[PDB]
């Protein structure tokens, strides 16, 4: 509870009410990790098999699955599961598909046509959390946009047992291969490569600390790969007008905190009014809800804050730059123009959080801990790069040739400015 | 050397060559750096002023370049090399304002609006290394993007005394701020900031290994700043068949070679007759180079590889993924499509490295040292971040919330079911 009068608080508590934790980050980790990735890299498979007796009862045999196995699992599941994926997917996919940069075709100067294209990145791994209730979500969301950018290898690593609601869904996004691997070693595994585990170039998915540890060390090493993006705790910045409903609010609050004692829950409104009936709400909800600790340990951290007006919120969010930002208020379109850092944004008291986790079609991969700043929402583009092309015609190169020669001149580099005297002379000659 | 017959080769030779060296870490670098960065951020310009005070014999006084001094850097210059500038912005202008995303907004199903937009990086800080011969058009690559972009603020750190090219080539892209700030302390400066030096969002521009060094060092630090790319010693290959032109040949491959000791060149042709050409015209062309012992040093590591054919060609580059590709083979703009790694594509015998670099009007800061298989030459994106958003109207949400419950009680998150079952009835009683 206990709401915070922003307007009361001094520059300095402000700052500090909205800091995000504190990266403490042990070695125990990054030498553990360490001795993961090397010992992946240089035995391979069986360096695998063995990590695979220390952590969880799997004792691995064929470190891929098996067609069977995943259409074992597919028959298990419900058909109301099978068809709330198919709506997922197709939602997921006509957002992603919308996101296809058009081709970029253009002379600068007439016979000078510099283009812009995409390419494919050649192979991926994604890497799904295990346990009893995996967010399978995720997986629609890594592999329906590897699908989109037409990704040639795209291969998933989970923790065995694998359930089957993963298989599924992997399945579903056409993944080719599903790795009974998980931890730092599976990490290592997609970025060395080994025996059954293909070396890919980019590797995208969130997880624990070794993974996070992992995916950070394969994404600083020569011989590893590249990553989709830093981690950090996840975070959601409501901001609810005086016409919000407390319910509402509150849920969306909740929805974030069970996601992880870890989790940065913000309340941002005019009305104090508002600030202690969304408290009231969300005491109310948290004690109908089961697996409720980690939500009760996350709002620890939370901030029911009351500003002046609407505009302060909305400055506010900005410097904090939300995970997530949610604007429950009576215009909220027209402040979406006003805000400038955020990782998604949902508008009105119809677009709950959960919303876009599973099927308004956005990827729920996001940019989190201040990264808001210069990294965006996972899409289309983390799954492919722009490549130039450029082609100058007789003309076109004559016409900038003097350019050329006189900046290449200035910057002392002769080859440089050699490489067009050669080509005007031949020009001269053939002219 | 002479020439390589890539059949001739083993198949373990051949993997060997397509590696890249490997860089080092030097413990020494490392720390040093550390304590510079640690400096700079406790004390500032004073901390500032004490590197200055030993490296140079004139210890800096105010950071920031006066706009007196600038004028009168502008005063010195000739016309003519003014004039190139205006051509090259102009049409690097016109290359990158075309790279303009088109809007994302569609409707996954009725009532459920999602959207991508996209938000300039507030501030950003752009580096370019000094000395004699001043790499004065990266000026013009780096902030001409981030002005068509909108970034709030434009700020750029060089070496003192600074080249009135560079003072210039700042003023004509409309940097805001210049300061007499260089190596890792400059990087330092701006991600941290000082009393002079504002703290920015992302730093852009290669330099030494300190400043490569520094900037890896503050993309991983929480109160660092981002990076546009990380570094590498740069590469070109030549794919020429029996109707390139040697001298044309070669003198792409001195280009690249006189960039630095560490350049990569590499020529794939199906002609033993065209390599053992372009290695003469290389030889005789090197002889007129005023000082090219970098160019001759480059040269050491570089390959002319004869292939059985284009195709071969074509299959040893993309698994090489070159920073910079130039095609000169009679079917050019037809191979493009088969180019799946490449930072930059040069098409034809009239489309000079050289060309690209200064006036093409792509951008010549690109990805190397193999990342080019996930990275893509720097661009308007770069400069930017991409925003979801989404709204369902009430018919919307109606229409999804059986599919949400449905998935977020698979996953077991009661409160994400929850926010749903909640709106669902607020939706009943309403009507
Ligand atoms: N941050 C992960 C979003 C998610 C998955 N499932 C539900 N919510
Ligand atoms: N790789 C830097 C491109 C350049 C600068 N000037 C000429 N070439
Ligand atoms: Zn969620
Ligand atoms: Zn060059």
């Amino acid at each position: 509870n206990t709401i915070i009068d922003w307007n009361s608080c001094t520059a300095e508590q402000q700052r500090q009410l909205l800091m995000r934790p504190a990266i403490s980050a042990s070695e125990s980790i990054t030498r553990t990790v360490n001795d993961i990735l090397d010992n992946v890299k240089a035995r391979g498979d069986e360096a695998l098999r063995e990590y695979s007796a220390k952590f969880d009862k799997t004792t691995v045999t064929a470190l891929k699955v098996s067609a069977e196995e995943i259409a074992a699992a597919s028959e298990r599941l419900s058909d109301e599961l099978k068809q709330a994926m198919a709506v997922a997917v197709k939602n997921i996919e006509t957002f992603h598909t919308a996101q296809k940069l058009p081709p970029v075709d253009v002379e600068t100067q007439p016979g000078v046509r510099c283009q812009q294209v995409t390419r494919p990145v050649a192979s991926v791994g994604l890497y799904i959390p295990g346990g009893s209730a995996p967010l399978f979500s995720t997986v629609l969301m890594l592999a329906t946009p590897a699908s989109i950018a037409g990704c040639k290898k795209v291969v998933l690593c989970s923790p065995p047992p694998i359930a089957d609601e993963i298989l599924y869904a992997a399945q579903l996004c056409g993944v080719q291969d599903v790795f009974n691997v998980g931890g730092a070693q599976a990490i290592a595994a997609l970025a060395f490569g080994t025996e059954s585990v293909p070396k890919v170039d980019k590797i995208f998915g969130p997880g624990n600390a070794f993974v996070t540890e992992a995916k950070r060390q394969v994404s600083q090493r020569l011989d590893g790969a590249a990553i989709d993006m830093p981690a950090g705790p996840s975070e959601v910045l409501v901001i609810a007008d005086s016409g919000a409903t407390p319910d509402f609010v509150a849920s969306d609050l909740l929805s974030q905190a069970e996601h992880g004692p870890d989790s940065q829950v913000i309340l941002l409104t005019p009305a104090a009014d508002m600030a202690r009936r969304v408290a009231e709400a969300v005491e109310r909800q948290l004690a109908e809800l089961p697996r409720a600790e980690t939500a009760r340990q996350a709002l620890n951290a939370s901030r029911l804050i009351v500003t002046k007006d609407l505009a302060q919120c909305v400055e506010i969010s900005n410097q904090y730059g939300p995970e997530h930002l949610i604007i429950q208020t009576r215009n909220a379109r027209e402040l979406v123009d006003s805000i400038t850092s955020a990782g998604s944004v949902f508008l009105g008291d119809w677009s709950p959080e959960s919303a876009g986790d599973y099927a308004s079609g956005t990827n729920h991969v996001l940019p989190t801990y201040g990264y808001t700043a210069t990294c965006s929402s996972l899409g289309l583009a983390d799954f492919q790069k722009r490549m130039t092309v450029q082609e100058l015609s007789k003309e076109g190169f004559s016409a900038l040739a003097s350019t050329i020669e006189t900046l290449a001149a200035a910057e002392r580099l002769t080859a440089h400015k050699n490489a067009v005297t050669l080509r005007v002379n031949a020009l001269k000659e053939q002219a």
